[PDB]
């Protein structure tokens, strides 16, 4: 069927290509018209430069997909589409929008008789060929109507064997997309998906670091039994070995195996790690719900400390440690 | 070829049967016949009730596998082999041995001609068919001798596409087994493997829990009850995350299976054991000055699920009564 | 000076009595005329039957202290205090209100020209005799205008020896009260006060549990290597006592800790389920927006959750994975 | 009794001991030390371990506070040959409570006793007294208890515990025989654990406040920047908490001092060392199955402050690039 895409970033673009390859008619716009002409070249690029233009070259009922930066710019666009589109149309925001914002947007465009489908999109660069895991919330009927687009841009059941106990017909979840519930529920689930992302990468990273320093007995606190810690491990080969037959098999380990093999010491990488903030929201939801989430919240708190956001607290320790114990801050290595 | 196998549990037995279909000769023995007895002439399988019957049964170099419950049972076996095994024969300890105990086991054997390869065995109860990831330490020539076994138990490179940039011939690492270094290093890596495993499990456990309670507004005051109105179908989220997402993993796959069998996991108590490798990994982290909150917090969650925080909760309760 | 106090729970009733004995004239209102009546006999105090009559008896400009259940009850009192009060009068919110909620109350009262003093009140029951540590956000003149009352409710610098490094005419902070900043500052600092309180509680508690089970080698799942290293039966109440002078971990909480362990050495009668206020939750939310790592504070909050079994589905999911990949049973 | 080594701790003990009234004979590896003995008041030095050993009677009691590690152990093995039987050695160093068990065995071989001592209070100990936790023999302790009460702060240091009626017990004094060998050091270890957690708590809260103005200074895109526009007088917030609230504590008063001297705490870099007893507290929790996230994460915050998270961060950065 026929679809419009506002925003052609590394992700906006790879969905219109994966869709054009899947047999759908795509229309598109990004403010920068060197990126709007980039696609014009491809199958069903159908480039365009107007919101009105767009609403024009698409026939209602129509479905438009939005992937522009979260925050003001997104809402800005929904604002317009409140005009530019007719009633009974459909709005898919696949941006990294906060689920509480999806509730205002659903409000606004309901007045104009548009439906908002909120699509939590994950996958990265691989998704144009692999496909994206989509987590969608919104009105039940408008999901039915746009379901062909999700089914095409999800990886599809072929991507992984069926789970044992899965019976007969293929359910959408097995395809890689899911109506997670009403409005906002798609971004909500994707939010928690990124929180789990953090927890898994920290578990890999901390482990790697334990292995890395198992030689501490070769080389202040006295170390009892330094005869015990005398190992120099091959971190690239342990990472690779764990990829088959173990319990921690995962994409992230696969990725870590690659990275360790290019750089065995990760020497050129920054010790400064950022967070998306979706990880922030996942931690705040957990607090709001009384759900203890130390593993995910500490993984996120380890990123903050990696940006020296623990600065003042550290000085307070050294300040306390000085006044009770004359304790000295040791010089930098 | 040939080898011995002391212990025939869920693991020891199943590696024997994957060892056998691989063309190896096994000599099964478990302190219980009902177990040994349990294996009724499984291809390439013969049962003895003698460590002695066991040793002399096969050719030098005399070497074999022990899969007995970790602790003094492992040690208590590892003294008997002292009294047997001749010399030049290497003991393969595939059990969940604390690597520090590996050091005492190896020297005790050094007072003889016996070699010791400590093998951290992974893969659980999927391993008969899937294969077991293995991390072994001890001597490189002793490892070289037993290498044909390690390749057969392991999953083989075919179990996963090769790493981008892996060119030429398959390395040990690629086939699912790896010689990690001197004695103890095998069980040391796998100890850390279980540490990482606790933190992956907990990462997705906590996440599902956040989702499961997103319907909080419908049922410590909560502002914005209108922001917590969702009744998520956890079995479906778990299987959507299998394809096209960052967090794919074998653990997610197994979590998906279990939610399909039981959408509320009602059968499970929530009282979670820990076998020790997670704790040893946390101690190693602490002695190395490596901060590991994410892994250690996951261990501590398992303690709490067993009500081991109870005395502290009592102290908290008793403090607030005062003010 | 003259003051209004709305509601009379133990907190609200005691601020009233700490004030009227400090030489302040108190006019009290409550939902419950029973509660209003208990304040009729008290020196310098007077009851009311409606907010209209409350302000009839306070000479504008008036200062009204609200001490009521946080949330929807607080908002309602304030909303009609917009009608009962004229321009330039001030409303002190001493209740346990969310600082973000103070933002909508300030705007809703300025529309009618009422200043909103937000006041975070700590210390509990001993405050009636020892004073409440006070933290006040809002307008600086309104604060200066109502400062005689904050001063009187506070403990007073007698309560603690002065700080080495301070000398002179006593600053407001050494009174036990302080002007934190614009509206919401007082509840903001007071919510972090509780977060720290949870942090210290927890540290003691974990500490004592570590002592409690040093005898773990005697009694005998993970093999405990080196069992001989854990063969101690510790006198926990004496250990807490000894720490009370000469250590670094001296604190009012350790003092209460020592008391509690003296009455009951095994805390046998006490609950293992620990509830949480909500400010501790506000604190942890604040830390995450700010990008401030607070594992200690937050992990103390999260321990509270797990003690009310709120960790349960997570636990079931761990066990479900364990049976899938290992055939592990639950004991 | 004498004192071996004279650091900030070992010396201000014997300055407090003598003013108290007993006589101590002083020693050290470095004679360049010995700023004492001016008198030393009630104090006279020595130039050899040997010289001191044949000194001050045969009721031998000597107190060691030299840095822990192997420098300790050498002293005790030397002090074994140089003390005669019946004399017991007090160890007030930060010794792993397990180190004491070989030493106390080492010493009763030749009839010398040991008493573990957990010595706290630091640069305030002289005028404020040093809280001591002592492990060992019940009679050896009793003979030395004169030393401990003049070393400790004295019951006067704080009001008696409400509900403690009757006569003074040693704990109110500031000292206590915690139990057998190693127990004295075990308690000071946990004290140090709790301390890390108590100041991390305050430290974290102060950091929270310090950054309550992130809505002005403008990583995630912050929602509700209006909710975070506060500049707090951190040295006054510190002060006001000292009266009338729950977090009253000595660590706060010292934090209120430092902030009055240094409003932004510039003279401290952020690099926080850890003497080791925090680590053993955490390891004891993990051996006992006691969950101690608050204390174990306070210590991990120190680790990260020394950049020991480094490789894990490089790891997370290398993973993100792969997306």
């Amino acid at each position: 069927m026929q679809l419009g895409m506002i925003g052609l970033g590394r992700m906006g673009a790879n969905i219109v290509r994966r869709l054009a390859k899947g047999g759908h008619d795509c229309v598109v716009y990004d403010h920068d018209p060197d990126a709007v002409k980039a696609m014009a070249g491809e199958d069903r690029t159908t480039g365009v430069a107007s919101l009105r233009e767009l609403s024009q070259r698409l026939s209602a009922p129509r479905v438009v997909w939005v992937m522009v930066p979260a925050g003001n710019i997104t809402t800005a666009v929904i604002e317009e589409l409140a005009n530019t589109l007719e009633a009974g149309d459909i709005v898919i925001d696949g941006g990294n929008t906060y689920y509480r914002d999806d509730l205002r947007h659903e409000k606004l465009l309901f007045k104009k008789g548009i439906h908002l489908l909120d699509c939590g999109t994950s996958g990265g660069v691989w998704g144009r060929e692999r496909g994206y895991c989509l987590m969608i919330g919104g009105d039940g009927d408008a999901f039915a109507r746009a379901e062909p687009i999700f089914a095409t841009v999800a990886p599809g059941v072929a991507a992984a064997p069926r789970t044992p106990g899965r019976d007969g017909e293929v359910a959408p979840s097995e395809q890689g997309y899911l109506h997670c519930g009403p409005c906002g529920s798609g971004h909500f689930v994707k939010m928690v998906h990124n929180g789990i992302e953090y927890g898994m990468m920290a578990s890999l990273a901390e482990g790697l670091n334990i292995l890395r320093n198992a030689d501490v007995g070769t080389r202040t606190a006295p170390l009892p039994n330094p005869e015990c810690y005398q190992y120099d491990f091959d971190i690239p080969e342990v990472a690779e070995v764990w990829r088959r037959g173990s319990v921690i098999g995962s994409w992230l380990l696969d990725l870590t195996a690659i990275a360790l093999r290019e750089s065995p010491d990760l020497a050129e990488f920054s010790g400064r790690v950022s967070d998306s903030g979706e990880g922030r929201w996942t931690a705040i939801a957990a607090i709001d719900e009384g759900v203890p989430a130390p593993v995910l919240t500490t993984a996120l708190q380890s990123r903050f400390a990696s940006r020296d956001l623990d600065d003042f607290a550290n000085k307070a320790l050294s300040a306390m440690r000085k006044q009770f114990g004359g304790h000295a801050e040791k010089p930098a290595n």
